[PDB]
């Protein structure tokens, strides 16, 4: 026994550099970055979300968000837009040009994430999910 | 549905930002560097381990980790030496002195994980941990 072995912040930190580490090489074979993979896939099949919102999602800075948002909409990848009441909050979409960017890259990450939780089948990695889930939520700003 | 709700890679990157970030907090105003912390952390109670290993349970870059043992050697809270029989291996481990200095942390570290892990009870708590230990044994290079 080693603090280390069964730490819960260690644990999950290795587990998700690992997994995503191994997506990620797919994406930059793509031709995507890892922040530019990120943005997309999280605003895919979504109604616009805050910055704040897409900077936590990304586990990006926000002030780093902001630039990759502003060489993203230079290039019609998203849009940025004011929200309907308070326009302290911009919110951001995908745009069609980005979604089929990056729509087969998408495919490919189902296929990864499938291949990744087959082994401890569909009870384990459904478990696995929603206790993620509810971290996240318990735990969001 | 949207597909990053349930997408796995990001559900890990976002429960271990939000964790981690938590208790990170707590490490600088005790006067520690998040990357400090991680590397007496992972020594602690531990023989000694290499470089690479060091780096993947810190989730840093080799040549970062170099370069955090460098100044952690010079203080004393850390010491390197090769290893038994291949010298293309360095193994590190933690000084008395770097003991003692994260000790309490170590117990804070604990007190935090407690309560992150209290709400899901102990049989969720322990699959989750499981879980993630062997997606670790499984992913790791
Ligand atoms: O706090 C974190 O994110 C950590 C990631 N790897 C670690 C190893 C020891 C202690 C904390 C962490
Ligand atoms: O791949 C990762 O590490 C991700 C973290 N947040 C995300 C949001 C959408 C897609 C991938 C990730």
């Amino acid at each position: 026994h080693r603090f280390v072995d069964d730490y819960l912040p260690a644990l999950l930190a290795q587990a998700s550099q690992l997994i995503s580490s191994e997506f990620h090489e797919v994406a930059r074979q793509h031709g995507f970055s890892v922040s530019e993979w990120r943005v997309m896939a999280s605003l895919a099949g979504s109604e616009p979300i805050s910055i704040g919102q897409l900077a936590q999602v990304t586990v990006t800075k926000q002030p780093t968000v902001t630039r990759l948002l502003d060489r993203m909409e230079a290039r019609g990848q998203v849009e940025r837009l004011p929200h309907e009441s308070d326009r302290r909050i911009t919110l951001v979409r995908i745009t069609r040009k980005g979604l089929k960017a990056v729509e087969h890259l998408m495919e490919l990450a189902r296929e990864h994430e499938r291949r990744v939780l087959e082994p401890f089948g569909l009870r384990r990695a459904e478990e696995l999910k929603q206790t993620l889930r509810q971290m996240i939520d318990l735990h969001v700003h």
